[PDB]
């Protein structure tokens, strides 16, 4: 508990309820899918823990080996900790996020209520945190997205999901990876760069105001990245799009968190800010 600890599959097979797929408000172990896993509730030491089962062989074996390298490099106050892993019998072991994540509770899964704004200026803060971190240690997450920013006991936001992280100039790659909805127009064309996790932020941060999905294939826009060209072409303000459910949501710096989701989607990689931009003008806001 000051190290990370190699488990016994039949330990996490057992603290899991033989990996309860059922989901946890029916009484199971189940708490969602993600990161090319699913991720079960656990109890080893008197104390809870995430545990997430992984589910081609060899891509998904690399997946594995990427976390538990990455989780042991990068420790930060906004990342989530890796406490342990098995190969014995693929599961990695993680500090259980009693709040799960941003996505779950901008939806108010499971009779949880809203967000206060207080608390989403708080949560985008800490995940500008996070990212700059990784990036100040030449990290590249590539599948930056409100499914994968959890959140700890105070609400504070813990980045997680680094199977497909990549450790450094833009480069380019053969298999492209991450979710089209939060994707940079580049990094959709097979470029890697940390200018692709600024706009994969900037569609984190539009989540957070209006409470909306990333991608809707009935709504319009179906993409929320475009209602910055409905405010553009002037059809709508961000007023407009603020989330109903809030109760102290104030216009001047709702206004200022969306001038800085504005920059992080520039469609230009190189006229978006860095992390550390991002950062500054996300404490300016508070
Ligand atoms: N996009 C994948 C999902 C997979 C499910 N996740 C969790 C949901 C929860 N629902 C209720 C109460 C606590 C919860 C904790 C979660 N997870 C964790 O505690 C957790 C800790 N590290 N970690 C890493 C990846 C996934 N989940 C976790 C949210 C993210």
């Amino acid at each position: 508990d000051t190290r990370f600890h190699s488990f016994s599959f039949y330990e996490l097979k057992n603290v899991t309820n033989n990996f309860d797929e059922r989901p946890i408000s029916v009484g199971g172990n189940k708490m969602g899918e993600g990161g090319f896993g699913v991720v079960y509730k656990g109890y080893v030491n008197n104390t809870t823990v995430a545990v997430k089962k992984l589910a081609t062989t060899e891509e998904l074996k690399q997946q594995f080996d990427q976390e538990i390298k990455v989780m042991a490099k990068c420790q930060h106050e906004n990342l989530v900790e890796l406490l342990g892993f098995s190969s014995d019998g693929l599961c990695l072991v993680y500090v259980y996020m009693p709040n799960g994540s941003l996505l779950d509770r901008l939806s108010c899964l499971d009779g949880t209520p809203p967000l206060s704004w207080h608390m989403r200026c708080k949560i985008a803060q800490g995940a500008a945190n996070g990212i700059n971190f990784l990036h100040e240690n030449h990290h590249i997450h590539r599948d930056i997205k409100s499914a994968n920013i959890l959140l700890d006991e105070a609400f504070t936001a813990k980045i997680s999901d680094f199977g497909l992280a990549r450790a450094s100039q833009t480069v380019m790659t053969s298999r492209i990876v991450g979710t089209t909805a939060y994707m940079a127009p580049e990094a959709l064309r097979g470029e890697i760069t940390p200018k692709s996790d600024i706009y994969s932020f900037g569609v984190v941060l539009l989540e957070i105001i209006t409470g909306l999905p990333a991608v809707d294939e009935h709504r319009e826009p179906q993409l929320l990245l475009d209602i910055k060209e409905e405010i553009e072409d002037e059809e709508k303000t961000i007023e407009d799009y603020i989330d109903k459910k809030m109760n102290d949501a104030d216009s001047t710096s709702v206004e200022a968190m969306y001038s800085v989701a504005s920059q992080c989607l520039h469609e230009k990689k190189n006229k978006r800010p860095d992390i550390k931009k991002v950062q500054q003008l996300l404490q300016e806001m508070t």
